[PDB]
């Protein structure tokens, strides 16, 4: 199987390492992998996802800066008889054949029952990410499904819902700090949706005594998300390992570039047709775990907590 990897952005960390373990485990799988970065730009994405195509790849894995506008580039890639396959965002409106990502409702989930398990009846803040990014609804819908239960039978009162612009962790300071003050400090427990805003949250339930009183959940295991969780600050964190989501997309593009119909949990709808997905289950991490999840997996390093 020949694949072509369409990354949109190779010049930060962002996609490294994804790049990596995606091409050791295809070729593992027997399979040749010729990889091209867009360098930011939705143009040079274009034009190399064109060359895979000249090259006669068998399948496509995408990593798209902008999923709105690849529609003729698949329609195209489909008259070849190539597999295109969505790697961690959606290819929209696009006659793709996978999508690849974390599950993001169970993000939500994740986080919203970490809080519930400590703070069953209480005041709630509810901190969603950034109201534009499609993903901080997802994180919400399923923070929202774990709580209902517990609004509706008036265990759990909601006393603020705002979303951080940018997911800035000084946006997520200053609405913190404008719900302590409206609730006079009355808030048990804030479902911020990463470990960012979590951050700027916590600096402000800090400076006024609350630090370590207050739950608060999180994203990503950032190494600074990893400190405050050991130190008692924030309550979890979800992990979204790269290894597995890069193995697993490895596998799935073998399976496509062999006509064989890969395994997946779902059916998201792109706005043109119901494409198959394999969304990976996040992974918990709290203080009890942290060796056992960031560090095994060597996310982080020990000697950096
Ligand atoms: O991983 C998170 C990402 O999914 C969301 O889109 O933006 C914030 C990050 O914390």
């Amino acid at each position: 199987v020949k694949i072509g990897m369409a990354i949109d952005d190779l010049r930060l960390e962002r996609w490294q390492k994804d790049r990596d373990i995606f091409v050791k485990k295809a070729e593992s799988l027997g399979a040749k992998v010729f990889v091209q970065s867009a360098n930011g730009n939705e143009e040079t994405q274009m034009s190399q996802i064109e060359n895979m195509i000249n090259r006669g790849v068998d399948v496509l894995v995408i990593i798209p800066y902008n999923g709105q506008v690849l529609s003729n580039v698949v329609k195209e890639a489909k008259q070849e008889g190539i597999k295109v396959l969505a790697y961690d965002r959606m290819i929209n409106d696009a006659d793709i054949d996978f999508y690849i990502s974390f599950d993001n409702e169970k993000v939500g989930e994740l986080q919203a029952k970490a809080l519930v398990d400590i703070v069953p009846q209480g005041n709630y803040f509810l901190m969603g990410g950034s109201p534009v990014d499609n993903n901080a609804k997802l994180f919400r819908a399923g923070q929202m499904k774990v709580l209902k239960p517990y609004v509706d039978s008036g265990k759990i009162k909601v006393v603020g819902d705002q979303w951080v612009d940018g997911w800035l962790p000084e946006n997520a300071l200053k609405i913190m700090e404008n719900a302590l003050t409206a609730n006079n400090n009355k808030i048990d427990a804030v479902v911020a949706s990463n470990d960012a805003t979590a951050g700027g949250a916590i600096q402000a339930l800090s400076a006024q005594g609350l630090s370590g009183k207050v739950a608060i959940s999180g994203q990503d295991a950032d190494l600074a998300g990893i400190k405050r969780i050991a130190a008692g600050t924030q309550t979890m964190t979800v992990y979204k390992p790269i290894t597995l989501l890069a193995n697993t997309a490895a596998e799935i593009a073998v399976e496509l570039g062999n006509g064989q119909e890969p395994k997946a949990d779902t059916t998201l709808n792109n706005g043109l047709k119901d494409v198959p997905s394999r969304l990976l289950t996040p992974i918990d991490v709290n203080k009890n775990n942290i060796k056992d999840t960031v560090i095994k997996d060597g996310f982080h390093k020990e000697s950096e907590l």
